[PDB]
């Protein structure tokens, strides 16, 4: 069961998400309020035909927080599996540090090898590295279905 919207004034352009997902541009976003490790959460999206969310742009980043609660922490699809400060996205796109959104003095721990987005007074939203086994919520992202 897809939900379909007319992108722009063009009429044969219908993009679609499965009902619970929400749309922004070319992609669909789902917030998983269950509490699981990073590993499990990405496998959770892997079924759904998705990955953990990847943030390339400030506008994407902005659209995303409109769906989040500030009292919460959500896994990103961004890690450093070997603690070498060599960051990877789960979708195999490049990691451009000139367009990231870490909190001040994050990342701050070679032992913390996943990344969450969360809310800090005044800094607002931003990224922080934490421990994988520590169960958290997650955001998933896939490409929209077209019809
Ligand atoms: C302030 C903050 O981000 N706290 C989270 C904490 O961060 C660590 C650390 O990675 C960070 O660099 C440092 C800088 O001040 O602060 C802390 O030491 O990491 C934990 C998990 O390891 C997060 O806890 C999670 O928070 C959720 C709600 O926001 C929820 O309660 C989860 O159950 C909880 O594990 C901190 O948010
Ligand atoms: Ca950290």
């Amino acid at each position: 069961a897809l939900t379909c919207v007319m992108e722009g004034k063009d009429i044969e352009d219908w993009s679609c998400c499965p009902t619970p997902w929400t749309s922004f541009q070319s992609s669909c976003y789902f917030i998983s309020t269950g509490m699981q490790s990073w590993t499990k959460s990405q496998k959770n999206c892997s079924v759904m035909g998705a990955d953990l969310v990847v943030i390339n742009t400030r506008e994407e980043q902005d659209f995303i927080i409109q769906n989040l609660k500030r009292n919460s922490s959500y896994f990103l699809g961004l890690s450093d599996p070997g603690g070498r400060r060599h960051w990877q996205w789960v979708d195999q796109t490049p990691y451009n540090e000139n367009v990231t959104f870490w909190h001040s003095g994050e990342p701050n721990n070679l032992d913390e090898r996943c990344a969450i987005i969360n809310f800090r007074s005044s800094e607002e939203w931003g990224w922080n590295d934490i421990h994988c086994h520590v169960p958290q919520k997650s955001i998933c992202k896939m490409k929209k279905i077209y019809i």
